[PDB]
């Protein structure tokens, strides 16, 4: 069963429970889903409702000129090197390009920028869940992210569109994560997202008003692998179109990773590195496995 | 006027004023300041600060009627990054002095070597030149002296370090940036090398000489003492290989050069032992 | 781009330049640097030098008796009534008080005197450039600063310890300054003022061997609003030390300070009044809105 | 984008620091704006309209059909660059008047021309005066700066843009940016044909009743060392409506100084430093051409 | 210093400065000389003595008869309406003149044969480093000028004579080029081409054996105003006939030019049109201003 977490039990005696939770899925899920998390139902109700009608307003032709533009017009054998996939990213931290984007609509834009905020101070208080349940100092993983800028958060806005034959294509091929925290606001109708668990592709659950947490390869670092980050895809299908609208909290361009001291005894297999060159290096070798990444930090 | 060079000027059309005065300091100077070189000033920050608090808690108490020419006024411990790093073995330094340091080491290796390619691209030779010369069989050898100057009685008795021209290759000093210390030879002249925030300050090493069959030198260098204030000083060395095979090359050679071929290794043997003698003997000693 | 001024470049045709940035700086910052200003180097280095030890022989373990009789070691919520600040403060003028601060040496006595002394005769080679600039003759504001005993000249010296929670507490609350003309040589690392320009907190950045200067109330006063006095602050960070040794030109106790007539067509908004009663004011209001108290002196 | 127009009446009160704001902002970004509420009688304005118009019919229009016979212009087979489609006579009031010159104007043209030109000049000074304040120089820097030795250069250009069968063929007047100060133009109320540069695209300066539109010459340029630039126009025909125009340049006197502001020069001015007359006398003959050239050629 | 790009330099590892010269140039100076270009110097030298040659056999006649015709035999005061200039047209592409330009010797047309050849595939080599520098596909803007015909391609050859009183008339007056990519072989002793850069008019200088590259209207409208066409002129001296050997790489006539969308955020300023009827609206009003051209093309 998928781990759902109600983030309102860790204002009473439940909390304790909760927190136990928390750790279990970061252990051995790495994901889960948190519900009555703070954010307004009537914000992301607009933010589904503005992505889906900017998705036929600005999107859906773009997404189909890529299709023409690599022959995926009729797919008659297995691609295993493009996502059927249509993104565009906002950046919040440390400076943001919300107003820049030319075909976004004012209160698109105002939306996001809400939500963007709400979603940075819910990343924050799962970081110090984290540090909670795994023994460190409060602040910690913040302070670690910090850097000289402050931390990297940015959103990736997607749409997977029906695909004729989903047996072809993913819409988004298997990965992990190369950041800190990641935050999913997923479609509650449309399914498509799975993670990888002892040996099973696993349904991420949509479900109504909730977020979708998952740990990127930097908490396995700091973590010494007691949080790993897991492999995820999107798969496609014949109707439907999923909306993904996911916020990455990554560590700032010069801060410093490396396992936390006291989550290490015997010598860490893990390497000690500056963010910004695991991300030079995760940019060409995303969908390549994440093991060879950690030991060309070393 | 000694040589600050600005490193974000190299991108443009005033890159080639850049170069020329790179060039200038390399011939004529052994020594320019680099400032804009793209290295973290809160990393820069954060090194000075765990340097010097390791000191006053490691060092000063450790470190406690004529002219003195045999013993350097100076406390140091020394730290290897290439070929393979100790980091992980001295034991007095911290947790975070410890990862402060393998991240100033690895973005000072990078900096050396753009800067051995100014260096390729001034003295007309291919870019990668010098990087390869240094490879030997292991890579380079690159490692940081941690070094400080405490406050001296009588500075006009002892030096902090006497005069010496440096083995290697370059040299890449983080240097305290209110108290100065640190002097080069020039024109029969000690000039001081002037304490500037966040820059690093660059000399070229005994093996450079060689290489460009003269036309850059090592300048001999000293640091002095003084009677208030305690000189910190970061130096890094990037090094050949210890089989490096080092010789002047060839198209900076007409008539036959003065200077020997070598490997690298048998002139660092030479050199720890007649370190503050003359240089001109160490380099015939390789023939 | 914050504007830091070279006072070598008055000695030419540049000085017109140089002379319209000050002016810029003076009616859109409230505050700039001068660099060049002839104030020696090694003079301001042992001025940090001896302030910085100072803090540790004298002040350091005082200020920790602070935060416990006023319970500022936990910060689990937002502090908004106490700066955390490590002061004391040096009269120069009307009438020393140096040979009574009784923790400093002979020789931080006597570098103070002299730094004192070199910034009191730069405050009024800058007052003088502020006259030029707005038309007024030539130690105008000095004659107007004067009173019977002359100007009041001290000098504060700070420090703004390091600080676990940054986020709840400020090394000094936002305010304006009350004086005439304020020189400030701040650490050169550590930084942690801010100036609030068209809405934004700006920081003022550590420069070495520069001066900061700015406008308090008293100008703003005596130009009619051309030049205004600007709110800052300083924040604290949690891993720095940051030093401030700022000294206060300001008009003597029973100065008439009005809006120099030859800068007033319409009838002035702002009061005439006598210095020391704004400064008596003043002390129980700092951190309160300037505007009132220009009301409360009519 | 919608084009500015300033009520003045409104620096009398309360909202004089917005309306000082506006002024700027139009200054900065548009380079003209129209006022409302002016000060100018509005009967002295429909009679100025009226006899510019009646004299046009009786004395200018037999000239205008004149001129194109004597050009060729009756037959507007290509696109014509070089002429503009329209009919003007100059008065100049200061430093010398010739108002008392013109043989073919009624004695009550010539005294509402005096009246209207008085009025405008010191409309033209009040003017000045805000934008000194607006850039933060001292009352009266404008006019001290454009008096020279024997005062401001003041004229008025009487202008009729009639009918065009061919609009596309041929400009009521090409495009270029005004030589002087500042420039007063009481313009048609019912027909269009002044535009502006704005963005990259021709704007209309629209026609709105006893309006005076304000627009800022190149000498203006040089001395906010442009913070506020001299703005490309021109004036386009149309197959019906005549077009009257009255434009009255407020200019530096021949032999003023102009330079850029020394409090608005914390660097080195790409504004060259020149005798107006100079300025003028090259401008006579290069008007049609690029403005940059000319501020290259004061140095 | 005015730009000079050695273009032997980008088949080794100086290419990226190299590039970073010519964006330089291309954002800020809209000029730059290239030298170790592919021309021989031989066939250059060629060119030279034949063009000068073929002055004195063949247009300078035509020039004599031109300030006949014009009055302009003696200049009492300024011309303005006229150039001091004596110019023949060669078409290259896409059809070429050059076998029937009655006045040329074989060897002339030959040598201004191989010399176009030359110049075209230079302009096609340098379009794509300015594409690369935009970020542009490769080929972008071959492809883009091409329409139906290709490009068109000529070849204007101009001398400016002496002239007795330089101050009255210029060689040519103030302008900017209607066209793509200008590549000019001038004279190597008789200076005389100027461009205006920050308020200033700058001497194009003569090198020997150099290229002289510019920027027209058309790549302005393509990079959206990222590359401008900046205006310049030829000035007349006393002493001194400046040859001018100058080929302009058009688009075609049919070619549909608007910015490249990789370029825009913001909706541009710039028009989308048909370069025919760009050149028709220009060539009728060359000396005057070049904003106004854009703003017709809406
Ligand atoms: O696009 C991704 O890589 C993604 C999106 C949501 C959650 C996890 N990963
Ligand atoms: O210790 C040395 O020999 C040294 C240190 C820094 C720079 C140059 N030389
Ligand atoms: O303590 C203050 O109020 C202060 C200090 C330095 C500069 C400005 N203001
Ligand atoms: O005739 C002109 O040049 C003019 C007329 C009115 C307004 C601006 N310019
Ligand atoms: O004749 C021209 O317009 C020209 C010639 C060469 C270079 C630029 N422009
Ligand atoms: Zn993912
Ligand atoms: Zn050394
Ligand atoms: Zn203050
Ligand atoms: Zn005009
Ligand atoms: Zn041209």
């Amino acid at each position: 069963k998928f781990p759902v977490v109600d983030l309102s039990k860790l204002n009473g005696e439940e909390r304790d429970q909760t927190m136990a939770l928390i750790n279990e899925a970061c252990e051995n899920w790495g994901f889960f889903e948190i519900v009555n998390h703070g954010l307004p139902h009537d914000l992301m109700d607009k933010i589904e409702k503005m992505t889906k009608d900017h998705y036929k307003t600005c999107q859906e032709q773009k997404f189909n000129d890529m299709l023409k533009s690599k022959g995926l017009d009729n797919l008659e054998t297995e691609v295993e090197d493009v996502d059927w996939e249509s993104t565009f990213y906002v950046r919040h931290l440390p400076q943001s390009n919300l107003n820049d984007i030319s075909d976004v609509s004012d209160e698109y834009r105002t939306a996001m920028k809400d939500f963007g905020k709400r979603l940075e101070n819910l990343a924050e208080d799962l970081l110090d869940l984290l540090c909670e349940n795994l023994g460190l100092e409060k602040g910690y993983l913040k302070k670690v992210f910090h850097g000289t800028k402050g931390p990297t958060f940015g959103t990736k806005v997607s749409n997977y569109p029906p695909c004729p034959k989903p047996e072809m294509i993913k819409g988004l091929r298997a990965h992990t994560d190369a950041g800190g925290i990641i935050l999913l606001f997923q479609d509650d109708k449309v399914s498509g997202l799975q993670l990888l668990k002892d040996g099973d592709w696993i349904d991420v659950p949509p479900l109504n008003h909730s977020i979708v947490i998952n740990l990127g390869d930097q908490l396995e670092v700091i973590t010494n692998g007691k949080y790993k980050s897991v492999l995820h895809r999107v798969v496609t299908q014949q109707e439907g179109n999923r909306m993904s609208v996911a916020s990455f909290y990554n560590p700032g361009s010069d801060a410093e990773i490396s396992p936390a001291t006291s989550l290490v005894e015997k010598d860490s297999e893990y390497p000690s590195f500056v963010f910004d060159d695991y991300m030079k290096l995760y940019a060409g070798v995303k969908f390549q496995p994440k093991e060879p990444r950690f030991a060309a930090m070393k």
